[PDB]
């Protein structure tokens, strides 16, 4: 890897003590930051297709989908709203695979809070923005459930400009 320290963070826009926001691409944070723990946004079965998933298992060159598919045979699926910790392999050394509510498949918004307590297990941490993206969730909501859920540092990785600027906007109204 780079010989960068471990968390070596920069350019983030402090939004409160704990919570942190940057535009930027998940992946190319990941390999500069050399974080601890690296949140996936991940399905029920681990199955890594889409979404910041199939970025983050490009990423390893499928490493994580081996990983996680030897995981689910024996060990089941997660629960929405849950978690697991498995290898960060090249981009960190954990990966705290979360899962958020998929509300374009029709599942509870409230587990979103639940999804972000899975955070407080670890002290800083990479992240995306939880049930965004193929899991529908307004993202306005989901930055204030984390600011209001999340007591770690964490560090939001958002890669649209347009939609980092109205996160932004909206969190200092
Ligand atoms: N990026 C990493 O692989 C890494 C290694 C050791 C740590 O204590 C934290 C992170």
């Amino acid at each position: 890897s780079n010989a960068g320290e471990v968390n070596s963070f920069s350019g983030y826009l402090k939004l409160t003590d704990n919570v942190y926001i940057k535009n930027a691409d998940i992946v190319e944070e990941a390999k500069k930051v050399k974080p601890t723990v690296v949140v996936n946004a991940a399905n029920v079965y681990l199955k890594h297709g889409g979404g910041v998933a199939g970025a983050l298992n490009k990423a390893t060159n499928n490493a994580m989908q081996v990983e996680s598919d030897d995981y689910i045979a024996t060990n089941g699926p997660l629960k929405v709203g849950g978690s697991c910790v498995l290898s960060g392999h090249n981009l960190a050394k954990h990966c705290l695979h979360v899962v958020g509510p998929n509300v374009n498949k029709g599942e509870d918004i409230q587990l979103l809070k639940s999804a972000y307590e899975n955070f407080n297990q670890h002290e800083v941490l990479l992240a995306p923005l939880l049930s965004a993206g193929i899991f529908g969730a307004d993202p306005i909501h989901s930055l204030r459930v984390c600011v209001d859920t999340v007591r770690t540092n964490v560090y939001l990785a958002v890669f649209d400009k347009n939609l980092y600027d109205k996160l932004v906007s909206s969190f200092l109204e």
